[PDB]
């Protein structure tokens, strides 16, 4: 394994301005804002998380470990961390993704989402996931809520709170146990707390199904404790109405019990790209052809290098 020479940038608090609240979680408030590096005539749209003073040493430690992961990744389909700021409580500064999480976005805009967008997002997520595999990173929480929308044409994978870097000799990760997203997890993760890139593939399949059903909840009837035996009996999520068998067979392959029988991300890239070239052959959406979707020194983070 190579030396990780990623730079962690520590920002001065006067360098960035909070403009409005985007949301608030358990660990603090997230603000829309602008980052104005001193002496560079540039303004960068950012999201800024200000951790609560209530935050434990334990929580702080785990948040910084997540920032370490985010600072180590550099791909157009993985979230961009700009830096952190070491004030009274720690602040994390990331690229603004103005359209929010992809799960909300498909629920809220389902009447205007065509086959071209759906297939392109599958490609993009596969590209980010492939890159994470190249980095020997196992995500462990892939899901539509954990994909952000920069523009309708460009999504990025986020939330590395569960991510684990594999060791050089290491093949699988073994977790300790706790609050787990059971309905997105490979069977071997539920049963034996084993996680691989192939288990991320399973999660990818569920994420695709979320997208193809415009944000339905997987196994909506069923409680989490029942999931693993349902899977052991060979039952899977149903074929979404818009999906040709071509697309559904792909999701199904992602949910093979034998992890090595699942597709690789680089193959998912290939197969969804083929379909993105003729999208109406692969997803059947009523009115598809009808559909389309959307101070001075402003630059996107992607162009600030
Ligand atoms: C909580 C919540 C507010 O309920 C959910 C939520 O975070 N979503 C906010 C909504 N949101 C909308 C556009 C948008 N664009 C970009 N980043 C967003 N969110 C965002 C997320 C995490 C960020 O930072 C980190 C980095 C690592 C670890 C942690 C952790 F929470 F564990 F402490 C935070 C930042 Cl700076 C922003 C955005």
């Amino acid at each position: 394994h190579a030396p990780n020479q990623a730079l962690l940038r520590i920002l001065k608090e006067t360098e960035f301005k909070k403009i409005k609240v985007l949301g608030s979680g358990a660990f603090g408030t997230v603000y829309k804002g602008l980052w104005i590096p001193e002496g560079e005539k540039v303004k960068i749209p950012v999201a800024i998380k200000e951790l609560r003073e209530a935050t434990s040493p334990k929580a702080n430690k785990e948040i910084l470990d997540e920032a370490y992961v985010m600072a180590s990744v550099d791909n157009p389909h993985v979230c961009r961390l700009l830096g952190i700021c070491l004030t009274s409580t720690v602040q994390l500064i990331m690229q603004l993704m103005p359209f929010g999480c992809l799960l909300d976005y498909v629920r809220e805009h389902k009447d205007n989402i065509g086959s071209q967008y759906l297939l392109n997002w599958c490609v993009q997520i596969a590209k980010g996931m492939n890159y994470l595999e190249d980095r020997r990173l196992v995500h462990r929480d892939l899901a539509a809520r954990n994909v952000l929308v920069k523009t309708p044409q460009h999504v990025k994978i986020t939330d590395f709170g569960r991510a684990k870097l594999l060791g050089a000799e290491e093949k699988e990760y073994h977790a300790e146990g706790g609050k787990v997203p059971i309905k997105w997890m490979a069977l071997e993760s539920i049963l034996h707390r084993i996680y691989t890139h192939q288990s991320d593939v399973w999660s990818y399949g569920v994420t695709v199904w979320e997208l193809m059903t415009f944000g339905s909840k997987p196994y909506d009837g069923i409680p989490a404790s029942e999931i693993s035996s349902i899977l052991e009996k060979g039952e899977r999520l149903p074929q979404p109405p818009i999906c040709t068998i071509d697309v559904y067979m792909i999701m199904v392959k992602c949910w093979m019990i034998d992890a090595d029988s699942r597709p690789k991300f680089r193959e998912l890239i290939i197969e969804f790209s083929k379909m993105a070239r003729d999208p109406q052959r692969y997803l059947v959406i009523q009115g598809d052809e009808r559909m389309h979707l959307p101070m001075d020194d402003v630059v996107d983070a992607d162009e600030y290098l």
